[PDB]
């Protein structure tokens, strides 16, 4: 038997008004139960949700990105959808209006009566202010925004703005007695709807609404066209006309709640039921997203089909995504930095062994890569689809989720095949390693076929390395997933820590990091990978052949295998034979697309840019490379970027995540996730939607 009631905070009294009916009305079906808690403001309310009060409640974008923040910390449970011409979408476009004739456009901005839907809402003001920003006569944020904006305009209302300091700002406003400016319903011109009022009313003669403004309110075609539309082309264009118009691009509103207990799973059936019960063209009894005559959108938008849940994992960062994240933050950051954090990179890292690596680079280079590192790789990927990143290295396995998550591969890795090696490279087409098994000299009572629950070595799971390919192959040899039970006991980490799978691993010297994907754990990756069955603790391995030579007959020092044999570990070719790590090629599970670096789409050119230059710099015959720091260079280990590689090449006419690892490798691992399902991706996928 669930729980008590979603206490959904309010804005203004209006709102609670219309609230209080849902509670009502709810009752009378019997579903869920809520209680309308009185307050303020959304900013306000923000604050009472963090602080158990409240919690349910939505918010707009520029919202949202301050919601989730250092003492507040809230994440946005569902974000609503709204259809409006088009079809059913979860994000919007940021626009300008004014009135017909005018004359000004855009850029001559200056000098006039504007009109904001509310101080910090990303569409009337984020955007705005931000596209508006370069001339302004303004440096970075010590100084108010608000001055600046305030003395760059003629006046204007913005509701949640200053009246105090600031004149013309709260000026234009309708708002009465001192009900003028209130960051809720009160002042009247607040919110989408109102501030179109604003410049129909004369007062404003530009407003800053979303994509689908004026609609709602003008609906007689006729008047209608009495305004037009601004686009940044520096020019007008019809109203209807924000697909080729519009300043921006923003994720739709959300209902943002706790990070921990803070109800989530009661607040979605919540919404749920009510969005369908009671949400659009339902019961008469009330209307969920429609709002009285008087002020528009209250709780919800006015008019949006219904809401979706967002994945567990995403986070308000997350979800604002990069694009927005980035032009949110010069707002609060100066004129300089903004340069700075643009032109240079941001390599992210997997385990402290790497950080310290990255470190090096950043004073090395200085300062041109910088560096931040996350936990799994996974967690790497997500802070670039957040912008904290800027882009990594990356195995193929994962480039596809990343691929997937709208990144896109930059250049690639080039090892070292001993032909006319030197320095062609750099555009030689990467050829890519090979997928084979090894065992021992000894335990040569294994085939493909008697391998069953023996002592599988993992580099790690999910990726090209290792897993990946045999796990299709055990796919494509038996219709079973469980590949949990499929194999006795083995180290493959990022499973459970419990799982006969991960099983065998052995964390650090002080056993730490124990099933860890990543450098700390001994036991995966290439390196570790030999460690496994080399000592012997494990038995076939999954590696590429290569491996094998980087330790064996002295080409590592460590303990373990410091003296190991070459010819003494075998390949499990596919018909059943076996043959020796020296006869690789023919006895090869598959071709294996190279590694390489991935990043955000727009941010690709530079990143490669900047990238040749170190490469240039301390690379195979890199010249200052053994001087200070040789990039590839990873105490036989392979830290971010492999060991044997001796360059990064472009991609022969492939840079889409199909096209590079081929419809092949591709097609296949989608099947293979057909089981074993990821969060991330997942996330990617209602993200990229």
């Amino acid at each position: 038997a669930p729980r008590k009631s979603v206490r959904w905070c309010t804005i203004s009294p209006a709102e609670a008004a219309k609230c209080a009916k849902f509670q009502r009305n709810m009752k009378k079906v019997r579903g869920p139960s809520v209680s309308c808690i009185r307050k303020t403001s959304s900013f306000e309310c923000i604050q009472a949700i963090a602080a158990n009060k409240a919690d349910a409640v939505t918010l707009d974008g520029g919202l949202v990105y301050e919601a989730g923040l250092h003492p507040y910390k809230l994440r946005p449970v569902a974000a609503e959808v709204y259809q409006t011409r088009g079809k059913p979408q979860t994000r919007y476009y940021a626009v300008a209006v004014v009135k017909k004739g005018s004359g000004f456009q855009l850029n001559q901005l200056q000098g006039v009566k504007s009109c904001h839907t509310g101080l910090g809402r990303s569409a009337g003001w984020n955007i705005p202010i931000g596209t508006l920003r370069p001339y302004l006569n303004w440096t970075g944020p010590p100084e108010p925004l608000q001055k600046a904006v305030a003395n760059f305009f003629s006046a204007s209302c913005v509701p949640c703005a200053d009246g105090k300091q600031y004149p013309n700002l709260c000026r234009l406003c309708a708002g009465t007695e001192a009900d003028k400016c209130a960051c809720s319903s009160q002042e009247p011109y607040f919110g989408y709807s109102g501030a179109f009022k604003c410049l129909e009313n004369g007062a404003g003669d530009v407003a800053f609404v979303k994509d689908s403004t004026v609609f709602e309110n003008l609906p007689d075609e006729a008047e209608r066209d009495k305004y037009e539309l601004l686009c940044p082309d520096n020019t007008r264009k019809p109203v209807d006309a924000f697909k080729e118009c519009h300043l921006a691009r923003v994720p739709s509103h959300a209902v943002v709640a706790r990070s921990v207990d803070g109800r989530e799973d009661l607040i979605w059936k919540l919404l749920h039921r009510a969005q369908e019960e009671f949400g659009r063209n339902k019961s008469s009894a009330f209307q969920l997203f429609g709002s009285t005559p008087g002020e528009q959108d209250l709780l919800f938008k006015d008019s949006a089909l219904g809401f979706v849940r967002i994945p567990s994992q995403i986070d308000s960062g997350l979800y604002l995504g990069a694009n927005y994240l980035t032009a949110t933050q010069n707002l609060r950051e100066t004129a300089a930095e903004v340069a700075a954090r643009r032109e240079r990179v941001v390599w992210c890292a997997v385990g402290p062994e790497e950080e310290r690596k990255c470190k090096q680079w950043s004073d090395v280079s200085n300062r041109k890569v910088a560096c931040a590192s996350a936990s799994t790789t996974e967690e790497c990927i997500a802070l670039v689809l957040k912008g904290e990143a800027d882009a990594l290295n990356l195995d193929g396995g994962f480039i596809y989720v990343a691929g997937k998550c709208g990144l896109v591969p930059v250049l690639a890795e080039n090892q070292k095949s001993q032909n006319s090696n030197a320095p062609d490279c750099v555009h030689r087409p990467p050829e890519g390693y090979l997928a084979v098994a090894v065992v021992r000299k000894s335990d040569a009572d294994l085939t493909w076929n008697s391998l069953s629950g023996k002592k599988s070595c993992h580099t790690g799971v999910g990726r090209t390395a290792a897993w990946n390919i045999p796990m299709g192959l055990l796919f494509n040899q038996t219709g079973s997933c469980k590949f949990d039970k499929f194999f006795s006991q083995s180290c493959a980490p990022g499973a459970d820590p419990q799982s006969s799978l991960c099983a065998l691993c052995v964390g650090n010297n002080e056993n730490e990091n124990k099933c860890m994907p990543n450098s700390e754990e001994r036991y995966y990756g290439y390196t570790g990978a030999f460690r496994c069955l080399a000592e012997k603790a494990g038995d076939v391995a999954f590696v590429k052949d290569v491996t094998v030579l980087q330790n064996t007959d002295g080409k590592n020092s460590e303990p373990w295998a410091k003296d190991l044999k070459q010819e003494d570990f075998e390949l499990l070719c596919l018909d059943g034979t076996r043959k020796p790590v020296a006869e690789a090629e023919s006895c090869h599970l598959a071709r294996a697309p190279n590694h390489a670096v991935v990043s955000q789409s727009d941010r690709a050119q530079h990143l490669k840019k900047v990238l040749f230059l170190q490469q240039d710099q301390f690379g195979g015959n890199g010249p200052d490379c053994p001087g200070k720091f040789c990039l590839f260079k990873s105490e036989t280990k392979n830290l971010l970027f492999n060991d044997n590689t001796e360059c990064l090449a472009e991609l022969q006419g492939k840079t889409t995540y199909e096209q590079y690892l081929g419809s092949e490798y591709v097609t296949s691992i989608t099947n293979l996730r057909r089981c074993s399902s990821s969060p991330l991706l997942e996330a990617c996928a209602f993200l990229r939607a």
